[PDB]
C-alpha cells in the first residue's frame, strides 16, 4: 500500500498540498498535486490518516527524509510540539497519478 516514492522522485511539500513527478505505467513521467488535508487529522499532538483539516492547527509542514513528513501541531495543552506521519502508508501512485488508498 502506497510506497510511491518507488517510482516517483524530487518530491517536494508546500503547505497541506503533496507534489511529485511519477512514472507512467506506459512510460514517460506525469506531474501532479493533491491535497492531504482530506486524509489527516491531529489527534492530542499526532498527526494521523483521518480527515479533520490538520492545517488548521498545525504549522511549518515540510518534506522530511523520503516519505517521511515532519511538522508542529498543537496538543491539548495549547504547545505545538514535534509530529510526524509516514507518506508510504496511503498515497501511491497509480499510472503516474497520485490517489490515496
Amino acid at each position: 500500500l502506497g510506497k510511491f516514492s518507488q517510482t516517483c522522485y524530487n518530491s517536494a511539500i508546500q503547505g497541506s498540498v503533496l507534489t511529485s513527478t511519477c512514472e507512467r505505467t506506459n512510460g514517460g513521467y506525469n506531474t501532479s498535486s493533491i491535497d492531504l488535508n482530506s486524509v489527516i487529522e491531529n489527534v492530542d499532538g499526532s498527526l494521523k490518516w483521518q480527515p479533520s483539516n490538520f492545517i488548521e492547527t498545525c504549522r511549518n509542514t515540510q518534506l522530511a527524509g523520503s516519505s517521511e513528513l515532519a511538522a508542529e501541531c498543537k496538543t491539548r495543552a495549547q504547545q505545538f510540539v514535534s509530529t510526524k506521519i509516514n507518506l508510504d502508508d496511503h498515497i501511491a501512485n497509480i499510472d503516474g497519478t497520485l490517489k490515496y488508498e
